């Protein structure tokens, strides 16, 4: 059973625990969509350590980027920001996805 989509491990608990249940991505992942029940794994392993239902998605920018989508990663928005500059350098338009842990 391969993974359909990855986190990097120091998310693994905050996903397990429900603290975070967004996730935020670019162009490569924005083929998911409300319904999808998806295997997680870890990025530096590829480890299952989850099966996701995807319950909402939407297109966001960095300039639109709000307090509750922090919220939903479990980061303040100040750090939320930061870690899209690192992970996401020089990019602007991004997609939301939505989900709960089985
Ligand atoms: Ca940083």
């Amino acid at each position: 059973q391969p993974n359909d989509i990855t986190f990097f491990q120091r998310f693994q608990d905050d996903i397990l625990a429900g603290r975070k249940t967004i996730t935020i991505r670019d162009e490569s992942e924005s083929h998911f969509k409300t319904g999808d029940v998806l295997r997680v794994g870890r990025f530096e392993d590829d480890g299952y350590f989850c099966t996701i239902e995807v319950t909402a998605t939407s297109t966001v920018t960095l300039d639109t980027l709000t307090e509750k989508h922090a919220e939903q990663e479990n980061m303040t928005l100040t750090e939320l920001i930061k870690v899209i500059a690192d992970i996401y350098p020089g990019q602007t338009q991004f997609y939301v996805i939505e989900f709960k842990c089985l």
